[PDB]
DNA sequence: AGCTGCCAGGCACCAGTG
DNA sequence: ACTGGTGCGTGGCAGCT
């Protein structure tokens, strides 16, 4: 087994292990002239993984060296299969120039591809975000930080337990996520895609406030509303610190953060997001949603807006009458404004990629093409009277001379990258068109030279090319080139032509070759200008970006009230929910059958409603339609009923059914206030009869009696309808039955009072249950209802 | 390309692998399709290289879907229950062609597996075993007649195929099959009264021969599976036992990879299949009994020999339809050179059927021999190239190489002539398609070529010739080389020729090996992790003393608690009241897999066992509605041979409603059906159910309160449970002091009455 | 239209002339 | 020390059919 000092390398291998060194754990390709190459176990890794050769690299002493590559022109193929795998990859470049270099070029890592920093259009989803997060935790709660790389949205939060940490994770879903050290609750992580243990200087305090402080070129972060904020910060600062070392670039989109309180939004927990399936349902997909329901926005951008708002609910009164508005003012306006904003695109990733200055020519091509959108929407904007809409219209911005740039700069249909040329347009710089001018013998000159020299010569089989290795010739048959002049020189033979240089072709090859590199090194001189230009203008970008994102979700909430008969929610003091014919906005639509609409009524007198009926009666799907309406009306969308009048809420809490059960429900009791929507599926199970039960009935009474909660509870257990009797604020509602003959019919309409009856009995003889089973079912239950 | 959509005429429902250059794309709606099953994208093209296709035609053919390939015209059709690639299968797992098919009266089910020849049908008459026994042989592939009602049966399955109502006529089936078997009428099968069946059969037999377009010598028999033979276990038992795969839709913790340690593929399969079909008659379970116990000192010898043999049976596949590469041919050779060994080790063995599976095994002497002398030590992949075939086997193909290597050794040594008698030291002679052979030098070193060199090529740093001498020599080592790969070829064509006509008695041996694989399996799992042999008794009953979970216990790194179990017609049921969390129901499961391993006829883990006939297994272990009509088929479908385990029956409704269904079955399944019944419940209510009836009993789990925790035991004990511990969990969760009291005044409150 | 085989631009290696 | 040949991934495409 070799010994490998650093004087048993070779210079090559030398300068590879340094840059290995500074990132070890991950895939590193290493610039070696045409070829990104692979060495060591890496090589054996990416041969297994992106199906390519495993092989070997010669040396004067010792072992060989394992070796995988891909020729330059590849690349992103390659590393589209490694970030979709989880995979990051220090990419190395050659700095230097190897004729003014002794030993090695000189060679940086330029950049790092992570799954949660990538930011280019073939590696990312268009309708989903791709968040970069850190986390930590601390002796009292945790820190954690999302920023989203493509569009400059970095946010910071301080969860206060696990379950708020857990809800959060959910939320987020990271892509990615940077973790401490130190990290005591694994069980939150452990099985998260994307996961990169961090070391704990990282979250150093003093070193964040100093990075984000520099990043955003500011004293202090008071201005941000952060400086309160440490636990949160440090996960922000290793974030940063990140987002920095895979880009290596300033990061000129990344111009500020948020704080996520509390207070400022609706917190629901892991159950509600997965039980009410806003935009995952229960077996992963995105069949089914509240969001394959509500969205069809026409922007990619406006989508993700969207996702992120019926996951957020915000609490800010003004905020949501706003939105409210803007929806009831753009009703009619929708079919004229829905294909006009279409043409914007994903503004918002392309002048990511523009900050990031990544962008490329059909980049800047779509963000001309959205300029142009402009004044359409504009005029269209400008007859809705609504300040929230005009607001919008002005934020949206306009852009004339930066639109007269790209239309005076890039070809109407550029090519997909600029390395190529044939990128920047006529009249743009008259130096370039006197490159190409010069570059414009191919058409004429060389058909002229050769009709010449065929006529001269009256060799027939006379042509003229090119080729990359060799150059310009002049070929002739086999049985011609005997016959060729004196003069004319050989340049490349073949099995039946023979190829000659003469001093006139070559002189036209040495104007035509260096012209052409003269042209396309000032063509990308000339295209870096353009981010020169365009970048002083990023701020307003990023606000005209998410003008129209905003607007194309309010323009999408206001077509989907019109088409599916949505009316809007009024808003009161005080605890408690008011819905005249309320829908379950999903089920509504899957359902081929109408769906029956049923009231509800909380408020502080009312503030917990056991629930009864039969299995199938309707009793889950009641209690999801409160949640999801409470929950559009939150977003500031219309919602799905005839009347919705609702107060006050900060938490949705789900519970539906072991230890997992009463952990969770010991945490509905812990968090839970008179301002949260608590929703209790057919909880308490215990080991014996009554034994969770009567955990159920304590917890209940909790949660009427201390916690003044508003509380849907569903529950098969009959002994709970005696609980309104016995406790101020429980009422109890129930799902009608109708047991004609002998089989059983779901009404799915809810009635007020305790039902008749349980029905347990009826849904075990529609499964078949034999009849003589039922028959002594129905004698011992006749025995059980005479006890009481 | 408009000489495509011309081609999805003729086959229109397979997807269409298309020839483009060095890819296969699809277009029009095989591409929506290829992106979405595949992970690759779509610009309405699709594509993969070329170097990938057996692998992107594996993905396909293992999601139900045949796949046509161009090259123009269609000239090649892979469907899923017909493949026999060894890079298109798995390993370690059956693929089944399937037919089905309706009737009046009921069910007939044939399937095939293309590689072994095992071909089965059966008639399955209610629809409840006709689920069963698709859950099972879980065909890739399955063929159902068009104007079939139950399509609720194969509706969600994967690989179906609408066939015409005549491709199922009884006496176009009859007339095929006799056909496909040599025989004037199918008595010595066991099948001639077996219509509803043979009609199934005779669609299979139909299609495979139709996916091949060759013979298919290995497919010479079939077997009726007749329902009295097997113990019977619907799809909700199958699932629950994790026989193969598990309830999270895997591999491990489940009972095939605890006992699985055969050494062969062929025998891995095998073992899989007696373990989803346990057979009710005793004299085939004495037997392999018999023999685990007989071979329990022999398995160390064996094993690394058997390994060796690897997978005769699907070699022996690929012999029959003639697609055989010459490595199957080097693996077939070695298979051979292990048999001698194999039948010395098993010599001295005292049993008749270790015996009996020794001389059905066979030698193979002169074939051993044949392939030594045919084929090389280490063969490439294809014939195509050659290099297969061995020196000194014949006397032609030998003149013809020493013909090629004397051509080829002038050939380097005109490279030394040449390079002495020029000075030009970077000079060398190469090969390729464009040039055949040419003497190549430098660019720096050309211009010193001799006058009689003639150019051909230049390259950017070299120039290559050709002179006469040099294309002369060309002419020998190619039409030598040529003769030679032509003879390769014709001889390797003739190594199918000798070894075919013995294919019979090749499958008898590849048969006969996966089955010692197996025994010699069972052999080495009964001794290394303590199993005992069970004894069959004549009335039902179950007696375990000191039993296990055959998995449990070998997975979680704590100790396995064993339990006895006492069941007979005085004692038919148990009441098992206390805690569940899992260990009620390991204790029934264990029951269900200690009686299924009895009836394959392995050993059993516990240190006694005797078991009475069991003609079903019905675990219910695991909406309310689901557990409903779980329920109602045990009650409707049991009998009092069967083994029901029912996981507390009447969670998920009213307190009374689902006391008074408990109640009801209990007494149902322990008075009417008298089935042999483990009943797991919470209700304590039931626990006075001995006191009313003959025949049932109260056992129960109780749990242990220590330090600040609580331990639930693993351990069986009589009587009914004197605790409940819902709260005591609940404490230790969080939830607040007061809260558990309150729960605490109401249980006493509650149970008070009771 | 297909199939085979040069070439890319780094670097190190290696066998032959100081 | 130089000099001039060698080898090393995958993919593009010239140069033959
Ligand atoms: N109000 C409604 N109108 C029409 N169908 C409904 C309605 N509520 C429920 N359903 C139907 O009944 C089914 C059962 O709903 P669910 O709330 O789960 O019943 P439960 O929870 O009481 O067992 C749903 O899948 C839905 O299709
Ligand atoms: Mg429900």
């Amino acid at each position: 087994s070799a010994i490998e000092n650093f004087d048993a390398h070779t210079p090559m291998m030398q300068q590879y292990l340094r840059l290995k060194a500074q990132h070890p754990e991950i895939l590193l390709f290493y610039r070696m002239g045409d070829f990104y190459e692979l060495f060591y176990d890496d090589a054996k890794r990416a041969s297994q993984l992106l199906d390519i050769s495993l092989t070997k690299r010669g040396a004067s002493a010792g072992e060989p060296i394992p070796m995988a590559g891909i020729p330059y022109h590849a690349v992103e193929n390659y590393l589209a299969k490694l970030v979709n795998q989880g995979e990051s990859v220090a990419i190395c470049e050659q700095i230097g120039d190897p004729a003014t270099s002794k030993g090695p070029v000189e060679r940086k890592v330029v950049r790092i591809v992570t799954p949660g920093t990538i930011s280019d259009e073939a590696l990312l989803q268009e309708r989903q975000d791709n968040l970069l997060a850190a986390i930590w935790q601390d002796s009292k709660g945790f820190g954690y930080a999302t920023l989203d790389i493509s569009s400059g949205r970095f946010r910071l939060s301080e969860p206060a337990d696990r379950e708020t940490m857990a809800a959060e994770l959910q939320r987020t879903n990271p892509a990615e996520l940077l973790y401490a050290e130190d990290f005591a609750e694994m069980s939150l992580i452990e099985g998260r895609r994307g996961l990169r243990r961090r070391p704990l200087w990282e979250f150093e305090i003093d070193t964040a406030r100093q990075q984000l402080n520099l990043q955003f070129g500011t004293r202090d972060l008071v201005g941000f509303g952060v400086e309160n904020a440490p636990r949160g910060l440090c996960a922000a600062g290793c974030l940063l610190q990140y987002a920095k070392d895979t880009q290596r670039t300033t990061l000129p989109h990344i111009r500020s953060i948020t704080m996520e309180r509390e207070q400022d939004s609706i917190i629901m927990d892991a159950a509600t997001r997965r039980n009410l399936e806003i935009t995952q349902n229960l077996a992963g997909g995105a069949e089914n949603t509240l969001a394959s329901v509500l969205d069809c926005t026409v922007t990619p951008m406006g989508s993700r807006m969207l996702k992120r708002w019926l996951h957020m609910p915000v609490r800010d009164t003004r905020v949501l009458l706003e939105r409210q508005q803007t929806i009831g003012a753009l009703q009619d306006f929708t079919a004229g404004l829905q294909p006009v904003l279409r043409q914007v695109g994903d503004l918002e990733r392309i002048l990511a990629r523009l900050a990031l200055r990544t962008a490329r020519p059909r980049d800047l091509a779509r963000m001309r093409h959205a300029f142009q959108q402009l004044p359409e929407l504009r005029a269209q904007l400008e007859t809705v009277d609504s300040a929230p809409v005009q607001a919008l219209r002005e934020k949206m911005g306009e852009f004339a001379e930066l639109r007269d740039l790209l239309e005076r700069a890039i070809i109407d249909t550029p090519p997909v990258l600029v390395r190529d040329g044939g990128v920047i347009a006529s009249g743009y710089n008259e130096e370039l068109d006197e490159w190409r001018a010069l570059a414009d013998g191919a058409t004429d000159y060389l058909e002229r030279l050769e009709v010449r020299e065929r006529e001269r010569t009256g060799l027939d089989t006379l042509k003229v090319g090119f080729n990359a290795v060799h150059g310009y010739y002049i070929q002739i048959s086999r049985g011609q080139s005997h016959l060729a002049p004196i003069n004319y020189m050989r340049r490349q033979t073949l099995k039946n032509a023979e190829r000659y240089i003469i001093p006139e072709l070559k002189e036209y090859e040495d104007k035509v070759l260096t012209s052409k590199g003269k042209a396309l090194a000032l063509e990308k001189q000339l295209y870096e200008e353009l981010f020169d230009l365009l970048l002083p203008h990023l701020e307003a970008l990023q606000q005209s970006a998410s003008a129209l994102a905003e607007l194309d979700v309010l323009v999408n909430l206001a077509e989907r009230a019109y088409t599916l008969n949505y009316t809007c929610p009024t808003f009161i003091d005080k605890p408690g929910i008011r819905i005249t014919e309320g829908r379950h906005p999903v089920v509504e639509q899957v359902l081929n059958e109408p769906f029956i609409a049923n009231p509800l009524n909380l408020s502080p007198q009312r503030r917990m409603l056991i629930i009864t009926g039969p299995n199938m009666g309707g009793k889950s799907t009641y209690m999801r339609q409160t949640a999801l309406i409470a929950l559009m009306a939150y977003i500031g969308s219309y919602v799905p009923a005839q009347k919705v009048e609702i107060g006050p809420i900060d938490r949705i809490f789900t519970r539906v059914g072991f230890m997992v059960e009463m952990t969770e429900t010991a945490n509905i009791l812990h968090n839970a206030t008179e301002y949260s929507l608590v929703l209790m599926d057919e909880i308490g199970r215990g080991t014996s009869t009554y034994d969770g039960l009567s955990l159920a009935w304590a917890c209940a009474e909790n949660l009427a009696n201390k916690i003044k909660a508003l509380t849907l509870f569903a529950t098969h257990y009959f002994e709970l309808t005696q609980l309104p009797e016995k406790m101020e604020g429980v009422a109890n509602v129930h799902l009608d039955a109708l047991e004609h003959g002998d089989t059983i019919a779901f009404m799915h309409s809810v009635q007020d009072g305790a039902a008749s009856k349980s029905y347990g009995l009826a849904v075990a003889a529609l499964a078949g249950v034999p009849k003589e089973v039922i028959k002594r079912a129905r004698q011992k239950l006749r025995e059980l209802e005479s006890i009481s």
